[PDB]
């Protein structure tokens, strides 16, 4: 019907999920959605019962409820309106419901059972399913964080240590329901943060850690915390850490260097695609996955700068700090593609260009420039105009920053022969194999003593409120 097709678009276009969707999926929706009718304690779905149908709640509210044994009283989940939906599960195959939708008063709901949205998709448009996977990965990204919103730190286990140093420790954690399930736990002392004046610091590596979707960074789940540490749940990274195996070979070969950092490159298009700066490249930021794959790992100088505006916190280990920072002229993503020619030269060498005995004399060799460096013989000719074009002294005339981004990085001729869509998919075959057993295999990085010494003080100052 003419009118009940425009009730039905007028009414999809309300529902927050479904508005972003395009005309064809929303008018196609409507073109086969239909009506039925209920009444207060009527039961919509039945727990137990087998179902091929998703229903979105156009008139009216139900309840849902739930039985976790057949000898227990059931237990309400929540009540649900004009708007909202359920029995999902039912499109994509599953059968059994595992909860009961009962009607609180007269219910309307649209209704598309199984096979016709399953004909729907069958036969759709190119363009019809980009933004269908945009509504996908939001709705994929909540999920997941109600899941991890459900667990507490007592449903965890440590299994072993994968680094300590005065912040605290990273621990491989295991989640006691699914022991294939294992994590890399960071335990933040919040004393040492305090004394270290990070609090913000560590508030925005959260903030961006979390909202990151990118396979070349991190994943950060959640967090915890308590009254003396803050924990950040990550994805466990179990290749080891590319600063002790770059120690163990001395260097790495020019093949070896370009793959680290071709996935640096990906990391930073992204982080920069949202106008994040990282601030803090050097080795001791990358993780290799099990097959060999390098993250990005540690967002503490990160942060998040409007487009066309700059940002003026000296921070950072000397070596790798930008001139531009040196003298506070203000900085935005351009020191990252400085950073990237000081991690070039240090990967193929062992050893960063730029160092003296102490901070403010690193800073004056730096100043005076790349073009004043003597480059080792060991450095390849292609590898050594990258990183003269990377550590340009003027941000606005450094590669990455000009006419096409971080395309004229990924076009320059050390990359020539480089797949980088293979990497993209994850099919190149990296450099450096690691042998992972299993997800609780942390022998592919150093020994760690445990703890014994004393816990660090409380502190209930609410600066830690979002953890
Ligand atoms: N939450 C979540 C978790 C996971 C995961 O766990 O991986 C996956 C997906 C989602 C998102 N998903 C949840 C259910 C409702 C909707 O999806 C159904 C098809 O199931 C649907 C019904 C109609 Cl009538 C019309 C359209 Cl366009 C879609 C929505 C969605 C929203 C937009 C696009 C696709 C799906």
């Amino acid at each position: 019907g003419l009118i009940k097709h425009t009730e039905y678009m007028e009414f999809l276009k309300s529902v927050p999920t479904f508005q972003s969707l395009p005309e064809e999926i929303l008018s196609k929706l409507a073109d086969v959605l239909e009506e039925t009718h209920y009444e207060n304690g009527e039961y919509i779905i039945r727990q137990g019962a087998r179902g091929d149908t998703f229903f979105i709640i156009s008139k009216g509210t139900v309840n849902v409820t739930r039985e976790d044994s057949p000898s227990e009283d059931p237990v309400f989940l929540r009540t649900l309106g004009k708007g909202d939906w359920f029995g999902e599960k039912a499109l994509q195959g599953e059968d059994v419901r595992t909860a009961n939708v009962i009607a609180a008063e007269a219910v309307t709901c649209l209704v598309i059972d199984r096979d016709s949205f399953k004909h729907l998709i069958g036969g759709l448009d190119d363009v019809s399913n980009k933004a269908y996977e945009d509504a996908e990965a939001k709705a994929k990204y909540e999920a997941e964080a109600a899941f991890f919103a459900n667990l507490k730190l007592s449903d965890f286990n440590i299994i072993d240590t994968l680094g300590v140093g005065g912040f605290g420790r990273v621990e491989l954690v295991q989640l006691k329901s699914e022991e294939s399930k294992t994590f890399a736990m960071k335990i933040l002392k919040k004393r040492h943060i305090v004394d270290t004046r990070q609090q913000e610091h560590i508030r925005s590596e959260k903030q961006i850690m979390q909202g990151a979707h990118s396979d070349f960074i991190v994943r950060l789940y959640r967090t915890f915390k308590d009254s003396k540490y803050l924990y950040m749940l990550m994805e466990a990274c179990l290749g080891g850490e590319l600063w002790t195996i770059l120690r163990d070979r001395g260097s790495f070969e020019d093949s070896t260097t370009r793959f680290y950092t071709a996935c640096v490159v990906e990391a930073f298009a992204y982080l920069h695609s949202k106008g994040i700066i990282y601030r803090d490249l050097k080795p001791e930021n990358l993780i290799l996955d099990h097959r060999g794959y390098a993250k990005l790992v540690d967002f503490g100088f990160a942060k998040k700068i409007g487009f066309g505006k700059k940002t003026w916190t000296f921070c950072g280990t000397p070596e790798y700090v930008a001139p531009e920072i040196i003298l506070n002229k203000g900085h935005d993503i351009s020191a990252d593609y400085w950073s990237l020619g000081i991690l070039m030269y240090e990967l193929l060498t062992g050893s960063p260009p730029f160092s003296g005995p102490d901070p403010m004399k690193t800073y004056n060799i730096i100043l005076r420039g790349i073009d004043m460096i003597e480059f080792p013989k060991k450095i390849a000719k292609n590898a050594a105009n990258l990183i003269k074009k990377l550590c340009r002294d003027n941000p606005s005339e450094r590669l990455g920053n000009l006419k096409n981004g971080v395309k004229d990085i990924q076009k320059h001729k050390w990359f020539e022969g480089f797949n980088w869509e293979g990497l993209r998919k994850g099919t190149l075959t990296p450099p450096i194999i690691p042998s992972v057993a299993s997800p609780t295999d942390t022998s592919n990085f150093d020994s760690f003593p445990e703890d014994n010494d004393e816990p660090p003080p409380d502190d209930n100052s609410g600066w830690d409120i979002d953890f």
